[PDB]
């Protein structure tokens, strides 16, 4: 397989992406799936594909939310039969260089804990907020640990976002060398 920039003019790659998003997050992607993928094709954003044979085995994107300095990692999906084989790691690393070249300094993302897959859920997050964030533990293979192993740190939490004790975990990473103090 090869990871490279997404052919934004390939109708098949786009359909494959639409299918991948609908099979992974059907609650977020539905009938207007094609229109949502077209938004991911916007010139200002970055679109990186992981392709093997005739399949889109993975995809990653980033939106410039704060000028060209603050990018959001959205989305990131690997085919179910292709996970835990480093595609995600290679895709995130590829995105980081894409962002850096465009003047980006940091990439952030938000990953919710809806299935009680982290110790940050089912607990009053306003109580010892940051002591809890620090002592976090993965209970159900929650993707937060993935980003953590890639250098992203939990920089914030949104308590009770998806209902009682179901927070949104905010993670970020500065991709370029700090100009010192
Ligand atoms: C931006 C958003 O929408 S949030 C992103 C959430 N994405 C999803 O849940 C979609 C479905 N999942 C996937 O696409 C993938 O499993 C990803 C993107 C979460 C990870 O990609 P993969 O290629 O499967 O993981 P990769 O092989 O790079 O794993 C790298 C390391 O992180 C670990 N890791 C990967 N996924 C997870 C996870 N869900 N939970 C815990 N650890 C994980 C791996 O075990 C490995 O650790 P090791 O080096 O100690 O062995």
């Amino acid at each position: 397989m090869i990871i490279s920039e997404f052919d934004r003019n390939n109708p098949v790659l786009k359909d494959q992406l639409s299918d991948l998003l609908r099979l992974t997050w059907p609650e977020e992607y539905g009938d207007s799936s094609a229109e949502e993928v077209e938004e991911m094709m916007n010139p200002e954003r970055i679109a990186v594909a992981a392709v093997d044979q005739d399949e889109l085995v993975g995809f990653i994107g980033a939106i410039p939310q704060y000028g060209i300095t603050g990018w959001e990692l959205h989305p990131l999906v690997v085919e179910s039969s292709r996970r835990k084989n480093q595609i995600g790691t290679r895709l995130v690393n590829y995105l980081e260089k894409e962002v850096a070249s465009r003047g980006g300094i940091t990439i952030y993302l938000g990953t919710d804990d809806l299935d009680h897959g982290t110790t940050l859920s089912q607990t009053d997050l306003y109580e010892h907020t940051f002591d809890k964030v620090a002592s976090i533990q993965n209970l159900r293979e929650h993707p937060y640990e993935f980003y953590e192993k890639l250098g992203y740190k939990i920089v914030g939490v949104l308590p009770n976002a998806n209902g009682w004790d179901k927070p949104d975990i905010w993670m970020a990473k500065t991709i370029i060398p700090r100009p010192d103090s």
